[PDB]
């Protein structure tokens, strides 16, 4: 039962595409478009993605 309310600099948790398995945070949100802009620590750098709600779980 995840839940989407999500905010900035909100923690997030990756499920879905080569980002699975991956946690991040969620910088900037949108609403309207359906999308959360979250990046993943990836190489030890931030790798800003935009995922859905469902493609990620709330942290």
């Amino acid at each position: 039962r995840p839940k989407t309310l999500f905010e900035p600099g909100e923690m997030v948790r990756v499920n879905d595409g080569p980002f699975a398995d991956f946690n991040g945070v969620v910088e900037e949100v949108d609403y309207e478009k359906s999308r959360l802009k979250v990046s993943v620590s990836i190489f030890g750098r931030a790798t800003p993605v935009e995922l859905d709600f469902s493609q990620v779980e709330k942290a």
